[PDB]
């Protein structure tokens, strides 16, 4: 009561954020790309400004516990933290990080294929592998590991870009039981999150076996997670009809196909993330260390 945590208000002063383009509604969120220019002189940093959809007092809370998340990470493959903007005289809260200006991870495989390569492709994996290590250390569980969630700074560099759904373990357990979901990526979620709503670094490391299903498949039309196993299960199906099915698919061992041109070797990767077995996951740790001997193995 006595003291309020510290914040740093004036580090990103609302009058010197300068609107330079809306970069996409995610999830009850918006992202605007911004320029700061203290000194009024139309230079500065560009930065990207994270802003809520819908300003219900739950999703400021949980905004800011997911400001705190990201300012607590500092890795080369986490987007930078650069700082809150407490705008409308102070009444209002926009998270401040650096700009990746080549967007989402799903959306460049999809309009840059002229520049991706499978070596391309097993340099991301590797960097996304780091970047969830390093939320392991943390005990933090991302809960939406996609590509719509991962961010392209360069032809060379992936960042993991948003963690709207991310939750920090208990101290005692190692896994987070959700109790309140609200709109779940259900494709992207082990068995154990549809039928039970336990998240862990494992369910992390099965969602990370659909991230390198979907790098392989290119964002091809009709390829993505949704439309295959829709296509798996039924077109038709609608409501928890879709639910139902996926589970009964899933935990009788029934798996998006490998794609068109991926190697069986990684394809077996992704099959050992997508292991009902929770223990038997391999860690990220496992998998960046194989991923790198793979590349590191090729000729040259
Ligand atoms: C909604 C937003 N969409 C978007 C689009 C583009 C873009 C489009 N086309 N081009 C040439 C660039 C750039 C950025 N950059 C950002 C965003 N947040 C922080 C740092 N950088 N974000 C986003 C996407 C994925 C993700 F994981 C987090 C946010």
């Amino acid at each position: 009561n006595l003291y309020f945590q510290s914040m740093d208000p004036t580090q990103f002063e609302e009058r010197h954020l300068k609107f330079l383009q809306q970069l996409g509604k995610g999830n009850f969120g918006s992202v605007e790309m911004c320029r700061y220019d203290p000194l009024q002189d139309n230079t500065g940093e560009v930065v990207a400004v994270k802003k809520l959809q819908h300003s219900t007092e739950e999703h400021l809370r949980d905004f800011e516990r997911e400001i705190e998340i990201l300012k607590s990470l500092q890795h080369d493959n986490i987007v930078k933290y650069k700082g809150v903007c407490y705008s409308a005289g102070r009444r209002n809260l926009k998270l401040i990080m650096e700009y990746l200006p080549y967007g989402s991870l799903r959306d460049y495989l999809q309009k840059h294929k002229e520049r991706i390569d499978h070596i391309k492709l097993l340099q991301y994996t590797s960097q996304i592998c780091k970047g969830m290590e390093y939320l392991g250390t943390k005990r933090y569980i991302h809960r939406d590991l996609a590509t719509r969630n991962i961010l392209v700074e360069n032809e060379n560099r992936v960042k993991i870009g948003d963690f709207g759904l991310t939750k920090v373990l208990p101290q005692d357990k190692e896994y987070y039981k959700v109790k309140e979901p609200g709109e779940s990526p259900i494709f992207w979620y082990a068995p154990e999150s549809l039928t039970e709503s336990k998240f862990s670094v494992a369910s992390d490391v099965w969602s990370f076996g659909v991230v390198l299903y979907e790098l392989f498949t290119y964002i091809e039309k009709s390829k993505s997670p949704p439309a295959e196993f829709m296509r798996m299960i039924g077109n038709d199906k609608q409501g928890q009809m879709i639910v139902f099915h996926l589970i009964e698919l899933l935990k009788n061992n029934g798996r998006l196909p490998r794609p068109d041109g991926c190697p069986d070797e990684i394809y077996m990767i992704m099959t050992e993330c997508w292991n009902n077995n929770v223990n038997q996951r391999p860690s990220f740790r496992d998998l960046a260390l194989r991923v790198d001997q793979i590349r590191d193995n090729m000729a040259g």
